[PDB]
């Protein structure tokens, strides 16, 4: 989660 979104917004 490149964000912090709990996404995994290119990352985990």
């Amino acid at each position: 989660d490149k964000n912090g979104d709990g996404e995994v917004s290119f990352e985990e």
